[PDB]
Protein backbone atom coordinates (compact mmCIF):
# COMPACT_ATOMS: atom_id res chain seq x y z
CA UNK A 1 0.00 0.00 0.00
CA UNK A 2 1.30 3.46 -0.39
CA UNK A 3 -0.15 6.24 2.45
CA UNK A 4 0.03 9.80 1.81
CA UNK A 5 -0.01 12.84 4.49
CA UNK A 6 -0.22 16.31 3.36
CA UNK A 7 -0.43 18.56 6.87
CA UNK A 8 -0.37 22.00 7.74
CA UNK A 9 1.31 20.87 11.27
CA UNK A 10 5.09 21.65 11.29
CA UNK A 11 8.32 19.76 10.55
CA UNK A 12 9.20 19.82 14.24
CA UNK A 13 5.87 18.26 15.25
CA UNK A 14 6.35 14.98 13.41
CA UNK A 15 7.76 12.70 15.90
CA UNK A 16 10.98 10.88 15.42
CA UNK A 17 9.65 7.13 13.99
CA UNK A 18 6.41 8.32 12.82
CA UNK A 19 7.23 6.89 9.09
CA UNK A 20 8.24 3.53 10.77
CA UNK A 21 5.04 3.47 12.83
CA UNK A 22 2.93 4.21 9.55
CA UNK A 23 4.44 1.26 8.50
CA UNK A 24 3.94 -1.41 10.81
CA UNK A 25 -0.10 -0.33 11.44
CA UNK A 26 -0.26 -0.50 7.98
CA UNK A 27 1.33 -3.31 7.36
CA UNK A 28 -1.02 -4.66 10.32
CA UNK A 29 -4.32 -3.38 8.60
CA UNK A 30 -3.82 -4.69 4.91
CA UNK A 31 -1.98 -7.87 5.55
CA UNK A 32 0.91 -7.00 2.79
CA UNK A 33 4.48 -7.57 3.86
CA UNK A 34 6.33 -4.48 5.49
CA UNK A 35 8.69 -4.18 2.83
CA UNK A 36 6.65 -3.16 -0.05
CA UNK A 37 4.62 -0.19 2.14
CA UNK A 38 5.36 3.38 0.97
CA UNK A 39 4.81 5.87 3.24
CA UNK A 40 4.93 10.14 2.47
CA UNK A 41 4.61 13.23 4.74
CA UNK A 42 4.21 16.16 4.16
CA UNK A 43 4.09 19.07 6.76
CA UNK A 44 4.05 22.71 6.80
CA UNK A 45 1.42 22.98 3.86
CA UNK A 46 -0.55 26.13 3.02
CA UNK A 47 -3.86 24.07 3.67
CA UNK A 48 -7.59 24.84 5.15
CA UNK A 49 -10.31 22.83 5.94
CA UNK A 50 -13.76 24.26 6.44
CA UNK A 51 -12.27 27.65 5.90
CA UNK A 52 -10.01 26.92 9.23
CA UNK A 53 -6.27 26.98 9.14
CA UNK A 54 -6.84 25.05 12.48
CA UNK A 55 -4.40 21.49 12.24
CA UNK A 56 -6.04 19.41 9.47
CA UNK A 57 -4.61 16.54 6.88
CA UNK A 58 -5.44 15.69 3.74
CA UNK A 59 -4.23 12.00 3.30
CA UNK A 60 -4.22 8.78 0.38
CA UNK A 61 -4.05 5.49 0.79
CA UNK A 62 -4.10 3.47 -2.64
CA UNK A 63 -4.15 -0.36 -2.60
CA UNK A 64 -4.24 -2.94 -5.15
CA UNK A 65 -7.24 -4.37 -3.31
CA UNK A 66 -8.27 -4.38 0.56
CA UNK A 67 -9.99 -1.23 -0.33
CA UNK A 68 -13.99 -1.39 0.27
CA UNK A 69 -16.32 -0.46 3.21
CA UNK A 70 -15.72 -1.86 6.04
CA UNK A 71 -12.16 -2.36 5.41
CA UNK A 72 -11.88 1.36 4.99
CA UNK A 73 -13.86 2.59 8.33
CA UNK A 74 -11.18 0.50 9.80
CA UNK A 75 -8.16 2.14 8.29
CA UNK A 76 -9.76 5.47 9.12
CA UNK A 77 -10.22 4.76 12.25
CA UNK A 78 -6.77 3.48 12.80
CA UNK A 79 -5.46 6.66 10.51
CA UNK A 80 -7.63 9.29 12.26
CA UNK A 81 -5.99 7.60 15.14
CA UNK A 82 -2.22 8.00 14.86
CA UNK A 83 -2.56 11.61 13.63
CA UNK A 84 -4.36 12.43 16.42
CA UNK A 85 -2.46 10.88 19.00
CA UNK A 86 0.98 11.64 16.87
CA UNK A 87 0.24 14.93 14.95
CA UNK A 88 -2.57 15.94 17.56
CA UNK A 89 -5.00 16.74 14.44
CA UNK A 90 -8.67 16.54 15.19
CA UNK A 91 -10.03 13.43 12.80
CA UNK A 92 -13.08 15.49 11.99
CA UNK A 93 -10.29 18.11 10.51
CA UNK A 94 -8.63 14.71 8.24
CA UNK A 95 -10.13 13.78 4.64
CA UNK A 96 -8.51 10.14 3.37
CA UNK A 97 -8.95 9.55 -0.40
CA UNK A 98 -9.02 5.16 -0.72
CA UNK A 99 -7.71 4.15 -4.38
CA UNK A 100 -8.14 0.80 -5.08
CA UNK A 101 -5.65 0.04 -7.78
CA UNK A 102 -6.12 -2.04 -10.74
CA UNK A 103 -2.67 -4.20 -10.61
CA UNK A 104 -2.18 -2.92 -14.64
CA UNK A 105 -1.95 0.39 -13.44
CA UNK A 106 0.51 0.39 -10.92
CA UNK A 107 4.57 0.39 -11.99
CA UNK A 108 7.58 -0.72 -9.82
CA UNK A 109 10.90 -2.23 -10.85
CA UNK A 110 10.56 -1.47 -14.34
CA UNK A 111 7.09 -2.95 -15.29
CA UNK A 112 4.01 -3.44 -13.27
CA UNK A 113 2.05 -6.25 -10.93
CA UNK A 114 0.05 -7.02 -13.84
CA UNK B 1 -15.15 19.02 -2.05
CA UNK B 2 -11.28 18.83 -2.19
CA UNK B 3 -9.13 21.29 -4.45
CA UNK B 4 -5.26 20.83 -5.07
CA UNK B 5 -3.43 23.27 -6.80
CA UNK B 6 0.34 23.02 -7.00
CA UNK B 7 2.42 25.73 -8.83
CA UNK B 8 5.71 27.12 -9.83
CA UNK B 9 4.59 30.36 -8.94
CA UNK B 10 6.42 31.46 -5.75
CA UNK B 11 4.71 31.55 -1.81
CA UNK B 12 5.48 35.38 -2.17
CA UNK B 13 3.19 36.10 -4.91
CA UNK B 14 0.20 33.41 -3.50
CA UNK B 15 -2.04 36.88 -2.05
CA UNK B 16 -3.56 37.14 1.63
CA UNK B 17 -7.20 35.31 1.88
CA UNK B 18 -6.52 33.27 -1.14
CA UNK B 19 -6.89 30.03 1.03
CA UNK B 20 -10.20 31.67 2.19
CA UNK B 21 -11.20 33.05 -1.50
CA UNK B 22 -10.91 29.38 -2.71
CA UNK B 23 -13.11 28.12 -0.12
CA UNK B 24 -15.42 30.63 -0.61
CA UNK B 25 -16.01 30.38 -3.99
CA UNK B 26 -15.79 27.03 -4.15
CA UNK B 27 -18.53 26.42 -1.49
CA UNK B 28 -21.03 28.76 -3.85
CA UNK B 29 -19.82 26.66 -6.94
CA UNK B 30 -20.36 22.96 -5.54
CA UNK B 31 -23.24 24.04 -3.14
CA UNK B 32 -21.43 22.51 -0.18
CA UNK B 33 -21.20 24.42 2.79
CA UNK B 34 -17.97 25.67 3.38
CA UNK B 35 -17.54 23.77 6.49
CA UNK B 36 -16.71 20.65 4.47
CA UNK B 37 -14.08 22.39 1.75
CA UNK B 38 -10.41 21.84 2.11
CA UNK B 39 -8.28 23.37 -0.07
CA UNK B 40 -4.24 23.01 -0.44
CA UNK B 41 -2.32 25.79 -2.22
CA UNK B 42 1.33 24.10 -2.65
CA UNK B 43 3.87 27.00 -4.41
CA UNK B 44 7.51 27.26 -5.15
CA UNK B 45 6.75 23.37 -7.49
CA UNK B 46 9.93 22.27 -9.82
CA UNK B 47 7.55 21.87 -13.07
CA UNK B 48 7.16 22.33 -16.68
CA UNK B 49 4.24 22.27 -18.60
CA UNK B 50 4.85 21.54 -22.64
CA UNK B 51 8.68 22.25 -22.49
CA UNK B 52 8.25 25.57 -20.34
CA UNK B 53 8.98 26.78 -16.84
CA UNK B 54 6.61 29.78 -17.16
CA UNK B 55 3.82 29.80 -14.49
CA UNK B 56 1.65 26.59 -14.73
CA UNK B 57 -0.66 24.30 -12.27
CA UNK B 58 -1.43 21.07 -11.88
CA UNK B 59 -4.86 20.59 -9.47
CA UNK B 60 -7.30 18.57 -8.49
CA UNK B 61 -10.73 18.70 -7.34
CA UNK B 62 -12.07 15.94 -5.56
CA UNK B 63 -16.22 15.70 -5.09
CA UNK B 64 -18.70 13.21 -3.69
CA UNK B 65 -20.48 13.35 -6.56
CA UNK B 66 -21.06 16.69 -8.55
CA UNK B 67 -19.11 16.26 -11.42
CA UNK B 68 -19.85 15.91 -14.61
CA UNK B 69 -19.63 17.54 -18.02
CA UNK B 70 -21.02 20.56 -17.39
CA UNK B 71 -20.28 21.06 -13.73
CA UNK B 72 -16.60 20.12 -14.62
CA UNK B 73 -16.92 22.91 -17.22
CA UNK B 74 -17.85 25.69 -15.02
CA UNK B 75 -15.40 24.74 -12.22
CA UNK B 76 -12.58 25.06 -14.74
CA UNK B 77 -13.57 28.46 -15.71
CA UNK B 78 -14.31 29.51 -12.00
CA UNK B 79 -10.82 27.87 -10.96
CA UNK B 80 -8.46 29.11 -13.89
CA UNK B 81 -10.64 32.60 -13.64
CA UNK B 82 -8.81 32.34 -9.81
CA UNK B 83 -5.46 30.95 -10.62
CA UNK B 84 -4.97 33.63 -13.55
CA UNK B 85 -6.62 37.03 -11.46
CA UNK B 86 -4.86 35.77 -8.19
CA UNK B 87 -1.38 34.01 -9.13
CA UNK B 88 -1.22 35.38 -12.78
CA UNK B 89 -0.90 31.94 -14.46
CA UNK B 90 -2.49 31.74 -17.70
CA UNK B 91 -5.64 29.37 -18.22
CA UNK B 92 -3.79 27.21 -21.29
CA UNK B 93 -1.44 26.21 -18.61
CA UNK B 94 -3.68 24.79 -15.82
CA UNK B 95 -4.46 21.17 -16.00
CA UNK B 96 -7.73 20.19 -13.20
CA UNK B 97 -8.15 16.23 -12.86
CA UNK B 98 -11.83 15.95 -11.61
CA UNK B 99 -12.66 13.06 -9.37
CA UNK B 100 -16.12 11.73 -8.85
CA UNK B 101 -15.34 10.00 -5.10
CA UNK B 102 -17.39 7.61 -3.41
CA UNK B 103 -18.50 7.95 0.04
CA UNK B 104 -17.63 4.85 1.01
CA UNK B 105 -13.79 5.73 0.09
CA UNK B 106 -13.68 9.30 2.22
CA UNK B 107 -11.96 9.02 5.22
CA UNK B 108 -13.22 11.66 8.11
CA UNK B 109 -13.44 11.38 11.76
CA UNK B 110 -12.37 7.73 12.50
CA UNK B 111 -15.18 6.43 9.59
CA UNK B 112 -15.61 7.19 6.42
CA UNK B 113 -18.94 8.98 4.77
CA UNK B 114 -20.82 5.42 3.96
CA UNK C 1 0.81 12.84 -20.72
CA UNK C 2 1.63 13.96 -17.40
CA UNK C 3 4.09 12.99 -15.04
CA UNK C 4 4.38 13.69 -11.24
CA UNK C 5 7.86 12.41 -9.05
CA UNK C 6 8.23 12.47 -5.39
CA UNK C 7 11.37 11.87 -4.15
CA UNK C 8 13.58 11.97 -0.89
CA UNK C 9 16.52 12.46 -3.02
CA UNK C 10 18.14 15.94 -2.25
CA UNK C 11 17.30 18.88 -4.54
CA UNK C 12 20.63 19.49 -5.44
CA UNK C 13 20.73 15.85 -6.44
CA UNK C 14 18.46 16.56 -9.16
CA UNK C 15 19.98 17.64 -12.47
CA UNK C 16 19.66 21.11 -14.09
CA UNK C 17 17.89 19.19 -17.02
CA UNK C 18 15.76 16.74 -15.80
CA UNK C 19 12.58 18.76 -16.63
CA UNK C 20 12.86 19.30 -19.77
CA UNK C 21 15.01 15.09 -20.44
CA UNK C 22 11.31 14.03 -19.36
CA UNK C 23 9.22 16.10 -21.03
CA UNK C 24 11.32 15.10 -24.33
CA UNK C 25 11.05 11.40 -23.04
CA UNK C 26 7.44 11.46 -22.74
CA UNK C 27 6.91 13.02 -25.94
CA UNK C 28 9.06 10.92 -27.86
CA UNK C 29 7.80 7.92 -25.67
CA UNK C 30 3.91 8.45 -26.07
CA UNK C 31 4.14 9.79 -29.43
CA UNK C 32 2.90 12.99 -27.85
CA UNK C 33 3.28 16.72 -28.62
CA UNK C 34 5.50 18.18 -26.21
CA UNK C 35 2.79 21.31 -25.37
CA UNK C 36 0.44 19.12 -23.95
CA UNK C 37 3.05 17.47 -21.55
CA UNK C 38 3.31 18.47 -17.98
CA UNK C 39 6.34 17.53 -15.68
CA UNK C 40 6.26 17.82 -11.71
CA UNK C 41 9.42 16.62 -9.85
CA UNK C 42 9.16 16.95 -6.38
CA UNK C 43 12.46 16.41 -3.81
CA UNK C 44 13.45 16.40 -0.25
CA UNK C 45 10.46 14.55 0.85
CA UNK C 46 9.93 13.06 4.27
CA UNK C 47 9.03 9.31 2.93
CA UNK C 48 10.04 5.77 3.55
CA UNK C 49 9.60 2.60 1.00
CA UNK C 50 9.47 -0.84 3.01
CA UNK C 51 10.48 1.30 6.16
CA UNK C 52 13.42 2.44 4.40
CA UNK C 53 14.62 5.80 4.10
CA UNK C 54 17.13 4.93 1.48
CA UNK C 55 16.40 6.82 -2.03
CA UNK C 56 12.80 6.35 -3.45
CA UNK C 57 9.80 7.84 -5.18
CA UNK C 58 6.42 7.76 -5.50
CA UNK C 59 5.12 8.73 -8.61
CA UNK C 60 1.56 9.25 -10.97
CA UNK C 61 1.30 9.76 -14.69
CA UNK C 62 -1.84 10.75 -16.22
CA UNK C 63 -2.76 10.24 -19.45
CA UNK C 64 -6.05 10.75 -21.48
CA UNK C 65 -6.85 7.65 -22.99
CA UNK C 66 -6.00 4.03 -22.09
CA UNK C 67 -2.47 2.77 -21.18
CA UNK C 68 -2.91 -1.03 -21.28
CA UNK C 69 -0.58 -3.10 -19.75
CA UNK C 70 2.17 -3.38 -22.46
CA UNK C 71 1.94 0.73 -22.72
CA UNK C 72 2.35 0.95 -18.75
CA UNK C 73 5.21 -1.67 -19.02
CA UNK C 74 6.69 0.20 -21.32
CA UNK C 75 6.56 3.52 -19.40
CA UNK C 76 7.79 2.13 -16.40
CA UNK C 77 10.94 0.77 -17.90
CA UNK C 78 11.61 4.21 -19.11
CA UNK C 79 10.77 5.97 -16.09
CA UNK C 80 12.36 3.54 -13.90
CA UNK C 81 15.36 4.27 -16.12
CA UNK C 82 15.45 7.95 -16.32
CA UNK C 83 15.16 7.49 -12.17
CA UNK C 84 18.15 5.53 -11.50
CA UNK C 85 20.00 6.90 -14.21
CA UNK C 86 19.64 10.38 -13.01
CA UNK C 87 18.21 10.46 -8.99
CA UNK C 88 20.22 7.17 -8.05
CA UNK C 89 16.67 5.49 -7.38
CA UNK C 90 16.95 1.94 -7.48
CA UNK C 91 13.93 0.27 -9.42
CA UNK C 92 12.35 -1.41 -6.54
CA UNK C 93 12.20 1.44 -4.66
CA UNK C 94 10.01 3.58 -7.26
CA UNK C 95 6.16 2.93 -7.20
CA UNK C 96 4.32 4.53 -10.39
CA UNK C 97 0.40 5.02 -9.96
CA UNK C 98 -1.14 4.94 -13.94
CA UNK C 99 -4.38 7.00 -13.92
CA UNK C 100 -6.61 7.18 -17.33
CA UNK C 101 -8.63 10.24 -17.21
CA UNK C 102 -11.63 11.02 -19.26
CA UNK C 103 -11.77 13.85 -21.23
CA UNK C 104 -14.64 15.61 -19.50
CA UNK C 105 -12.78 15.26 -15.88
CA UNK C 106 -10.13 17.46 -17.09
CA UNK C 107 -10.07 20.80 -16.71
CA UNK C 108 -7.48 23.45 -19.04
CA UNK C 109 -7.88 26.93 -20.30
CA UNK C 110 -11.62 27.39 -18.42
CA UNK C 111 -13.10 24.40 -19.39
CA UNK C 112 -12.65 20.89 -20.10
CA UNK C 113 -11.06 18.32 -23.22
CA UNK C 114 -14.63 17.13 -23.63
C1 LIG D 1 1.23 -1.51 -1.34
C2 LIG D 1 0.98 -0.58 -2.34
C3 LIG D 1 1.44 -0.85 -3.62
C4 LIG D 1 1.25 0.11 -4.60
C5 LIG D 1 2.26 0.39 -5.51
C6 LIG D 1 2.12 1.46 -6.39
C7 LIG D 1 0.97 2.24 -6.37
C8 LIG D 1 -0.04 1.95 -5.46
C9 LIG D 1 0.10 0.89 -4.58
N1 LIG D 1 2.10 -2.00 -3.85
C10 LIG D 1 2.30 -2.86 -2.86
N2 LIG D 1 1.88 -2.62 -1.63
C1 LIG E 1 -15.90 17.64 -0.21
C2 LIG E 1 -14.85 16.75 -0.39
C3 LIG E 1 -14.79 15.65 0.45
C4 LIG E 1 -13.73 14.76 0.33
C5 LIG E 1 -13.31 14.03 1.44
C6 LIG E 1 -12.27 13.12 1.31
C7 LIG E 1 -11.65 12.95 0.08
C8 LIG E 1 -12.07 13.68 -1.03
C9 LIG E 1 -13.11 14.59 -0.90
N1 LIG E 1 -15.73 15.49 1.39
C10 LIG E 1 -16.71 16.37 1.52
N2 LIG E 1 -16.80 17.42 0.73
C1 LIG F 1 -0.35 13.93 -21.92
C2 LIG F 1 -1.17 14.14 -20.82
C3 LIG F 1 -2.31 14.91 -20.98
C4 LIG F 1 -3.09 15.24 -19.87
C5 LIG F 1 -3.69 16.49 -19.79
C6 LIG F 1 -4.43 16.83 -18.66
C7 LIG F 1 -4.57 15.92 -17.62
C8 LIG F 1 -3.98 14.67 -17.71
C9 LIG F 1 -3.24 14.32 -18.83
N1 LIG F 1 -2.59 15.41 -22.19
C10 LIG F 1 -1.79 15.17 -23.22
N2 LIG F 1 -0.69 14.45 -23.09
Amino acid sequence: PMFIVNTNVPRASVPDGFLSELTQQLAQATGKPPQYIAVHVVPDQLMAFGGSSEPCALCSLHSIGKIGGAQNRSYSKLLCGLLAERLRISPDRVYINYYDMNAANVGWNNSTFA
